[PDB]
């Protein structure tokens, strides 16, 4: 059956690349469509920073905080991988809106750390995924340590089902406005660091949008949504593999969306 070529060609995958590799597709209530290793604890990397900018969407959307607040900042706030925060460092700030995407369409680190300081940290952005029904989902750190990826740590981590069911709940749940879920869907379609990975084996038909991440100990991560044949999808994958190369890693990740294709496709 279809479902089985699914799990034998991702297992396929999982031993001749030395890889283990997390799964989960449901549509826009949350139900399963596929899996694998779906409930098995996976280190977020950069993927929560899609979650981050929900939260700050739902707090525009409430009047709690403003788009076009500035967010003041020395040096220190620079970490690895700050590329939009290095530019505007000598300006003093980034308001909310800039330093949301780019955080979410460069992956900014300093960007991100920016947000947290603002909406409450670690907890916050932990307390958001439980306020929006996920149970699993924990940020416990800033970037760039939060990618850590150490053996055995449940910090920093989600599980596939646990993500793909948030990502269903903030695009199509009703988490946040119709034009908040707008903006945040054109800015993971535009997102600039995803071009090797998911999307890299979805048909070039398919609106896709979405979230990379890459940490340590081979961490290879995308997440996001699909529309195929006019259904609405929402997508997690996680991955590590430690004996990859960098370019591997991509390749992984988006052969792994050549299994999904086939599996939606049929």
């Amino acid at each position: 059956s279809e479902k089985l070529t699914f799990k034998t060609d991702l297992e396929k995958l999982e031993r001749e690349k030395a890889a283990q590799i997390g799964v989960a597709i449901v549509d826009p209530q949350g139900e399963i469509v596929a899996g694998h290793r779906m409930a098995q604890r996976f280190a977020m990397c950069s993927t929560f920073k899609f979650p981050l900018a929900a939260l700050v969407f739902e707090r525009i959307d409430s009047g709690t905080e403003r788009g076009d607040r500035k967010l003041s900042y020395g040096p220190d706030m620079i970490v690895e991988w700050s590329p939009a925060t290095e530019r505007f460092l000598a300006s003093g700030h980034m308001t909310v809106l800039e330093a949301a995407q780019a955080a979410v369409q460069l992956s900014d680190n300093g960007a991100t750390n920016l947000l947290l300081r603002e909406i409450g940290g670690p907890a916050a952005m932990t307390q958001y995924f439980r306020k929006i029904g996920d149970s699993v989902s924990r940020l416990d750190r800033k970037e760039p340590e939060m990618g850590d990826n150490t053996p055995g740590d449940l910090r920093d981590t989600t599980t596939p089902i646990a993500m793909a069911r948030t990502v269903a709940k903030v695009l199509y749940g009703g988490a946040l406005t119709s034009t908040s879920t707008h903006t945040i869907e054109r800015w993971l379609i535009g997102n600039q660091t995803g071009d090797a990975t998911l999307r890299a084996g979805f048909p070039k038909d398919w609106v896709v949008g979405e979230k990379t991440g890459t940490c340590a100990n081979g961490a290879r991560n995308d997440i996001g949504f699909f529309k195929a044949q006019e259904r609405d999808y929402a997508v997690a994958v996680y991955t590590t593999a430690p004996k990859l190369s960098a370019v591997e890693r991509d390749e992984l990740v988006a052969s792994v969306g050549q299994v999904i294709t086939q599996l939606i496709l049929s």
